[PDB]
């Protein structure tokens, strides 16, 4: 939403002075809580998904990535082992692929 | 900062945990937690500019979005960040804005 | 703790990708997301306590704003931290915490003082 994002802009209006919106940026862009609405307008539109669905599967990826990384994942069959018997195999390889090519970068941010 | 009383009564829903290990589990978490830090500027939007809880998040994500599209391009100009602003936008917030992240792109 | 039903349910809207791409790059950011992992902080929270998401919220929002305040303004004594409970506070846990967060203390302003 970039369409209705410029009519909230304008709210910078109701403001008292040019300190508090000054303050207000700063708060703005250090506060990286706020990145999960451009994580998920970026996830609708990219799977076609509703709002309330983009948001489980991106607690499903943030789970699993956290649980490879908390584990140190390195062996390949190990992956695809926490993955049930009736999950998509391409998908299921996708997944496993991209898990331990990130596995060691992953780990490295915490 | 300081504690409200509606802190204090909100702490006192660990007496429904089930062991101490859980009350220790969720201090450490509730401290960890950089998400947490921004339910008081949730706050202070919503009061300061008389708006809705809901109103004061899509202010919050849409401002979020352009001081990071700031950074994301590295705009040293002080003219090209205004072509970001459509045509039929506020000419003083325009200007405004556009004053303050030319002066944070660099910490940026 | 493993992954449930719903969980992988949910990762097979992967498919409706357009590439592979945005399926590595959706991985990356849900990873690197606080806000992911502070949903999933509210769910335990809600499980434990048998409590709601906004009820959840409010506590996390306490205890986040409590724990730093003992970090930043360093308090390292027992009667310190005492002092910022009401005299109407439950006892039992009102020493719970403040033992809690005397452990704590130390290892939470270097914390802080590092970001």
């Amino acid at each position: 939403l970039t369409a209705e994002h410029f009519a909230a802009l304008q709210s910078l209006l109701k403001a008292s002075s040019k300190d508090v919106v000054r303050q207000l940026c700063q708060e703005s862009f250090s506060s990286s809580a706020l990145g999960l609405k451009k994580l998920l307008d970026v996830t609708c539109s990219s799977l076609s998904v509703t709002q309330e669905e983009a948001e489980e599967l991106l607690q499903a990826l943030h789970r699993m990535t956290r649980l490879v990384a908390f584990r140190d994942l390195s062996s390949a069959e190990a992956i695809l082992a926490l993955f049930p018997e009736n999950f998509h195999q391409n998908l299921k390889n996708l997944l496993t692929k991209i898990m331990l090519e990130h596995v060691s970068t992953w780990r490295t941010e915490a």
